[PDB]
């Protein structure tokens, strides 16, 4: 299985590395064969020989052009003559690219900033993590001594924990008598310890959060102060640093450096991305988080020891699961676009589309096009639902239906307008033709895309090793985003294979096939449409049975799917006893189990009371279990009077908020910074994670000057304020919901007092 692939210089020329892990153990392959290269088109074939003396110096030595080659390739369809330009080194295109563009007789020139180990895996046909090997992780982690107002690293590291299949441990020079803790003298046997750990128990891949940009920078300046040889690369080297744009990243060679925050920043949105709240949104669990400061001052005073290195030991722990939990499914992808895990894990959406797309050009023998200069940057920049309750509603939607669309009418930038085509297809609206007489480049490689998904699924039920049908899962549902993805490329300003005009005729045939649809259901089955978004839409025929409503839409899906043209095709997604649609991306349905479904009303946030989210729910159920509208209503005006009779339990009323600064340098924010003041004035220490936990009392003044933690609140004194939890927290709850049957808030509660 392939790992990495990197380059040495040797003698002034590239030697490719291979990093592999087969049968069990590591294995570095070397290719000294592989020359740097890129293209330029000429104005006239006979100015090569000019061209081929151009030069210019690096460091302080001539580059010149090693050796030229005419080749053919495709560029916007049609087969082209350019010229292969080879150089000695990677970094002489750098160098020399700008010299040859500036030539005269030089059109343009192609490819030719692409990093030398990626293209090794491009033209070479190699896959990353390709094979049934199985990787040896280990996750680490640190803490530190830190001071404020201290350079970076300016104190040392107290603990190192790691934490792979065979358990947790933390290394540390003051003793803590736990029996997942080895002591030893002093910082510097501490680091020494753990390389020997590394070094023996020899990962492929080391799990960080947030390594990228703090562990492995402060265990470099530790080892520089130190004198300690950091060699944590199986080849001997110590991590090296890569500029990540704004920031950093880090690699250890021959291995995979897999630092989880980014991978999970991009895949859960959380308003807080701290080691512990991840763990929990993952896991279900909370992790609990010692301060720095109580770090500090534990090793200062030498209490509570024991509490900071279970902390530290956690640390690791939860990295490992971590790492467990996302890393196959990285793993996945880094097969899927051809490039390591190293680089996958830290790209976005656009890079990953472009390197797919790269590696399809040269297996097709096409020339790249460029990503666009400043000045091209610069140029490339409805319908409500039905109110009311229905009910024996279908839902019926599109098989990805951009793809096919693309797959369907050709459409690709190589395509767009050709002439002398003897067959267009025409996009409506926007009137562009894509000619149908050669496949397109991305029509092509979204029909191979898109079939090997159906192969996939077909093997996945072939399969009962649960784990091989997992990843094979994984692969599957991958290629779907990915083809998804390809559509997006064409529109995205900074693609290589953009294309304006592929997009819009994309999204526009989109339309009217949508629109059609729901015309023939309507018109030729009885249907009523309604509620409809891009690529769906539910209906029913009012006043029909459920099972009239099932069998008229199969009569109805085979219809519609003779006349769609190719690849399109609308398939049974569900059936539902009852349903609401109070507006596009907000709607409630109820399935024939009573499994309740919910997009863009529920009530999440701990900002919530429980009484808020409890209601809201009773009124879901009134009206989808139930479909009785008056039911629902009663219950929120009920409600409202329980709290204005001092009847709803304390417990209920609780708002949860978390400090997110000092409270100094705070917005003015909300009441939960009034509490949080008041408590830091007695000497509780509020900090940014802080959670306060508060009941807003009746007065006057803001509800700040009147909310107060909860545990302080007491029943034979206290009384809530029972007009904020009506009209700010139930009463908002449950509006947007009961508007969509014509009740305004004030209609859900008693008149005021
Ligand atoms: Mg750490
Ligand atoms: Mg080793
Ligand atoms: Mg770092
Ligand atoms: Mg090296
Ligand atoms: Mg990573
Ligand atoms: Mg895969
Ligand atoms: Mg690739
Ligand atoms: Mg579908
Ligand atoms: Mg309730
Ligand atoms: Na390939
Ligand atoms: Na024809």
């Amino acid at each position: 299985m392939i790992l990495d692939t990197d380059y040495i210089t040797e003698d002034g020329k590239p030697v490719i590395r291979i990093f592999k892990k087969e049968n069990g153990e590591f294995k570095i392959e070397y290719d000294r064969t592989f020359e740097p290269y890129f293209y330029a088109l000429l104005k006239d074939d006979s100015a090569i020989e000019e061209v081929k003396k151009i030069t210019a110096e690096r460091h302080g030595t001539v580059v010149t052009v090693k050796r030229v080659e005419k080749v053919q390739k495709k560029f916007l369809g049609r087969p082209v003559e350019v010229w292969k330009l080879y150089f000695t080194h990677p970094q002489d295109q750098p160098a020399i690219r700008d010299k040859i563009r500036e030539h005269p007789a030089v059109i343009d020139i192609y490819e030719y900033d692409t990093p030398f180990a990626k293209r090794y895996l491009i033209d070479k046909g190699l896959v990353p993590m390709e094979g049934d090997e199985e990787l040896k992780m280990l996750a680490f982690a640190i803490a530190t001594l830190y001071h404020e107002g201290e350079e970076f690293a300016e104190g040392p590291i107290l603990m190192i924990s790691y934490a792979d299949e065979e358990g947790a441990r933390v290394i540390t020079w003051k003793n803590v008598d736990l029996p997942y803790v080895d002591v030893v003298s002093t910082e510097r046997e501490m680091i020494k310890r753990f390389l020997r750990v590394v070094k023996e128990k020899d990962p492929d891949v080391l799990i960080t959060y947030n390594g990228d940009n703090f562990d492995f920078a402060y265990l470099k300046k530790r080892c520089e102060k130190l004198g300690i040889n950091f060699a944590l690369g199986r080849d001997g080297s110590e991590p090296k640093i890569q500029r990540m744009g704004d920031r950093f990243a880090v690699e250890v060679k021959g291995r995979i450096h897999f630092d989880l925050y980014p991978v999970i920043r991009r895949t859960i949105n959380l308003p807080t991305y701290t080691l512990e709240a991840v763990y929990e949104a993952v896991f279900g669990q909370p992790k609990e988080k010692v301060y720095a400061e109580e770090i500090t001052t534990a090793w200062e005073t030498g209490e509570n020891l024991e509490r900071v290195a279970r902390y530290s030991m956690e640390d690791a722990k939860v990295t490992y699961e971590l790492g467990k939990e996302f890393l196959p499914m990285e793993a996945q992808l880094s097969r899927l676009i051809g490039q390591s895990l190293w680089d996958v894990s830290r790209s976005s959406t656009g890079n990953l589309v472009e390197w797919f797309l790269l590696r399809k050009a040269y297996e097709r023998n096409e020339l790249a096009p460029n990503k666009p200069d400043e000045k091209e940057l610069a140029r490339r920049r409805v319908k409500e639902p039905e109110r009311g309750l229905w009910e024996n509603i279908v839902y019926l939607d599109f098989r990805s239906l951009y793809p096919s669309i693309i797959i369907t009418h050709n459409v690709s930038p190589d395509t767009l307008n050709r002439e002398g085509c003897g067959e267009y297809d025409v996009a409506p609206q926007v009137g562009h033709r894509f000619c149908k007489d050669l496949p397109g480049f991305i029509p092509s490689l979204l029909g191979d895309l898109l079939e090997e998904r159906q192969k996939i699924k077909k093997k996945m039920k072939a399969t009962i090793d649960p784990i091989e049908r997992k990843l094979l899962d994984y692969r599957q549902r991958l290629i779907k985003i990915l083809a998804n993805s390809v559509y997006g490329h064409m529109g995205f300003e900074n693609a290589r294979w953009y294309c304006k005009e592929c997009a819009e005729s994309v999204t526009a045939w989109g339309r009217e096939y949508l629109t059609m649809t729901i015309k023939e259901i309507e018109e030729k089955y009885g249907f009523k449409v309604i509620y409809s978004d891009t690529d769906g839409f539910f209906a029913t025929i009012p006043g029909a049975d459920a099972e009239t409503v099932k069998k008229k839409a199969m009569e109805f899906l085979k219809y519609i799917n003779a006349k769609l043209p190719g690849a399109l095709e609308l398939e049974y997604e569900g059936f539902y006893k009852r349903g609401f649609f109070v507006t596009k991306k907000k709607y409630a349905v109820i399935d024939e189990e009573g499994k309740i479904t919910t997009r863009g009303l529920e009530i999440v946030r701990r900002d919530w009371s429980e009484i808020a989210k409890e209601t809201q729910a009773r009124v879901l159920e009134a009206l989808l279990k139930d479909g009785d509208v008056e039911k629902a209503v009663r219950i929120v005006k009920e409600v409202t009077e329980k709290l204005s009779k001092y009847e709803v339990p304390p417990e209920k009323l609780v708002i949860h908020k978390q400090i997110t600064r000092d409270l100094k340098d705070y917005k003015a924010t909300g009441p939960h910074v009034a509490v949080a003041k008041r408590l830091a004035a007695r000497g509780v220490k509020i900090r940014p994670g802080t959670v306060i936990s508060y009941i807003v009392l009746k007065g006057s003044g803001r509800i700040g000057d009147r909310a107060i933690p909860f545990d302080e609140f007491d029943p034979t004194k206290h009384r809530y304020d029972a007009e904020y939890y009506i009209e700010k927290q139930v009463l908002p709850a449950v509006e947007r919901i009961l508007r969509a049957f014509g009740y305004r808030k004030e209609d859900l509660r008693y008149q005021k007092t």
